[PDB]
């Protein structure tokens, strides 16, 4: 299960422990009834009893630009392992906005030129980086010229409670657009694996705007 | 997978996400046994603990309250416990064996200590029942139940925090009763993540009993 | 320096505090590249943050409390994980003869076949018998960690609790509420009152825009 | 106290709650005791640190104001047991401020072009990137997009509230040769303020608990 985001990004589901019933079992404290189980999901969610959802956990492999990643990693109730720029020589991959991204703003140049200007500095910066590498500058110093739209990759392990908080904050029109796109992809996977929690979430607890407008 | 502890306790495995290779993927960030075990042993000797956060367990635990109060002090974890405010509580209490007092020289036989603990349990629970029956709400009436009352909780914990738990509780400074629970967590941990557990013991484990 | 007595023998005492309402104003304003301004503008900002659920800034206000409470209240309380605790150890201390004996008024609303005073009395009896067994086992050489297991949940414990304002507001949402047990609500009202004294602007805003409970 | 780091960075102490005795006090509640004596209390600290009792140190808390290159901020903010508020490039027009390494930053590395050329080549892309950034803003491009061309050595600012235990974990990990040299420098300043505010805790830490290398060789 892998969803493309932006121009070269993606959200990929690596693993999952549990399903809707894991939250139910934890709430009841019972190891071993659709309508009743689902009623309980709804009740916990409606009255703010969120601890049982911590028993559902996801691992994602995410590929995203550093400026998105830095917003993402502010979410502390989660586990992250990221590609190190200190030790790995970095790939020529950068997020270059679509002209589509600026259509809607009154600019004094065509958005094609915005794109071309962004692409131009990315190219010079990267070339400078490679010159420094070849000349023997250690990577951890050479990379500091790389712009914030460099794509990085991370594994993120997070429980459903923390994922829902993530959704309230990032699946929302006040969040930067680029991260909204990643949150839609998190939402899709979450919906597929925990359909009851997800619907109860949207109905009772979700505080954002986009997921009630935009299917899955 | 279920391991009985003390007189009426247990630890069972409810679910697990991942295995030794979940740490290996994370540390490499992508997606040969001897290379991969070597990476596990390398992370462990150098204190690179974050990759082990991606293996997660859920256990179902039956434990007396005084053990559970020490256990729940481990904050990097998720718990749901049965509510005494709402469940009529079950005539289940930890009564030590006589062997629990080995090494101690006591005024009365260990067998009389045992008997005295169970007398109190009996009189406490009966007072509790007296109060329920007379219309005292449960949340009030159970305040007289002793600290050896058995409780049950689900516990979800990643392998890093599980290793910290074992460092502190699978050790002879912990109270013996919680050591016994820690031994069981260790045994389940070993079954599910052998390379990680083996490297843990050899390189990072700080306790003595394991 | 603040001390509030709760129940028959408990208390909540403020030991120390870091920061004040302006500590959250300061933390927030760094976002816009700004700092402190005037009384009207900073007040308005604190209200703004609370309405919109920008809670991170309030993490920069921290309290240390010294609390005396029955073990059944302390157990509920220590479930709040985003905090730091150090408690009295039944493994190493000779425990004192102090137990919460509910007053007869605690039973108001409930028709009991035993009058209230006699309930109070039965609770005293059972507690006294437990403590005497406890003492007798200690005196006879039973290790303290073992002898204490006969002591009832209404035994008083003591603890230091360090908690930031954000996590404190979360504690107030859950415990300063009529769905919480009467005994912990009384502790929550003490906590709220100290919070009020020390962070009047944050507290007023919390109450108006974010507080989810009923009793405050 | 404000300590300058790198060419333009700093660590400044905004606030502190508690001191060494805050930990002695929290620790003494286990044994039904309070504060006992101004040399028994120093021994209690050493003792706690010697046997791995870390929780008492949670009751000392610091708030720091830090200015640091993004690449450093990103490493720092990986410490989850802490509270952070950072200057936002979504909502602010960022200032012309970048970490340009000194020529001495490349001591002990054989290079092919001299260290002043390296230093120059970094400035060049920084000046090109900032101009572009300003051109994009001038043209009506929103800040949250324009800033994506700015390099990792752009300076940012944050508040960090952190307890002494977490701060001691930070020091284990960042006041250490394995950590990137730039964040080492930040960890030294943090060490310095911690020592000035909590000398007993700090000395006990270096002696019994600290796992890094640098703070045993580098004074303060
Ligand atoms: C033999 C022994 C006797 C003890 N006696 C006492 C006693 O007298 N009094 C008492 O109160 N408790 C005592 N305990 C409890 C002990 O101090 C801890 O509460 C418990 O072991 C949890 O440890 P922890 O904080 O490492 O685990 P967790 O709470 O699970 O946290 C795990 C890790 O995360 C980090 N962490 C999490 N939260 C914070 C935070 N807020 N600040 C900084 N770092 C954080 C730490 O690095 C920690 O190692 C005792 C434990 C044992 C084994
Ligand atoms: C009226 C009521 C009845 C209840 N009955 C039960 C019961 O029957 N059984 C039972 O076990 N408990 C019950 N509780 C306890 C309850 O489940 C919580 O433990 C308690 O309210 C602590 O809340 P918290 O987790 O939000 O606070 P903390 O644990 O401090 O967490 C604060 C916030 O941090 C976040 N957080 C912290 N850690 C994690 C994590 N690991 N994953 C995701 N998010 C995290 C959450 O956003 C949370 O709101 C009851 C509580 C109340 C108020
Ligand atoms: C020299 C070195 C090189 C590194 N290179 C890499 C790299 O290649 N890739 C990469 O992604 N990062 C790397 N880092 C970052 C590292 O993986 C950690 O995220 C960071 O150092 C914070 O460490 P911490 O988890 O101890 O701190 P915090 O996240 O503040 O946690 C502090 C303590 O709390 C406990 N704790 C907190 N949260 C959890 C949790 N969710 N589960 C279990 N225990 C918890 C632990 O006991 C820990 O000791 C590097 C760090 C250094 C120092
Ligand atoms: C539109 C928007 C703009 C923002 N702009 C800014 C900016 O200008 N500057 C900036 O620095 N950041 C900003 N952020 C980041 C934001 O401040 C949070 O750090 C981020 O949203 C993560 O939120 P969280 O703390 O709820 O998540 P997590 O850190 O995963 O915490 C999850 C839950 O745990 C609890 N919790 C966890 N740790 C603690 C703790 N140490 N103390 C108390 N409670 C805790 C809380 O209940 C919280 O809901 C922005 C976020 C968004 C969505
Ligand atoms: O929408 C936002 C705005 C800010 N931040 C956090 C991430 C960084 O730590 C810091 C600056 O983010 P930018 O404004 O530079 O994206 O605040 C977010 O997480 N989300
Ligand atoms: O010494 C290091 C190396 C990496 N990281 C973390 C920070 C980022 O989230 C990610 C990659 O950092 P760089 O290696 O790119 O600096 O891992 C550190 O915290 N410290
Ligand atoms: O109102 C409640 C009920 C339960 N619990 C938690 C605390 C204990 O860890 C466990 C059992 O609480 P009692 O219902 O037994 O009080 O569930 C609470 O925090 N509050
Ligand atoms: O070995 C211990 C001793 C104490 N505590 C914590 C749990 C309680 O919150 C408090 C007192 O526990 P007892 O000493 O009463 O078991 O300190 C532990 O976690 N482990």
């Amino acid at each position: 299960m892998k969803i493309d985001i932006l121009d070269k990004g993606f959200v990929e589901l690596v693993d999952v422990m549990g399903n809707d019933l894991s939250a139910v079992r934890a709430a009841r404290v019972s190891f071993d009834d659709e309508e009743r189980d689902r009623h309980l999901i709804e009740y916990l969610m409606k009255h703010g009893h969120e601890t049982p959802f911590e028993h559902i956990v996801f691992t994602f492999h995410v590929k995203a630009p550093i400026f998105v990643a830095r917003q993402w990693f502010r979410h502390r109730i989660a586990s992250y392992n990221e590609l190190s720029g200190r030790y790995s020589k970095l790939s020529y991959e950068f997020y270059i906005p679509s002209p589509e991204r600026l259509e809607g703003y009154k600019t004094t140049i065509p958005p094609e030129r915005v794109t071309e200007k962004i692409s131009e500095i990315v190219d010079k910066a990267y070339r400078t980086y490679l010159e420094l590498i070849e000349s023997g500058v250690p990577r951890e110093v050479a990379r500091i010229v790389l712009p914030l739209n460099l794509y990085t990759r991370a594994f993120a392990t997070v429980n459903a409670r923390s994922l829902m908080n993530f959704l309230n904050l990032r699946a929302d029109s006040h969040a930067q657009w680029e991260i909204q796109q990643y949150a839609l992809a998190i939402a899709r996977i979450f919906k597929e694996k925990c359909p009851w929690t997800f619907e109860a979430f949207l109905k009772y607890a979700y505080k954002g705007d986009i997921l009630k407008e935009v299917q899955v």
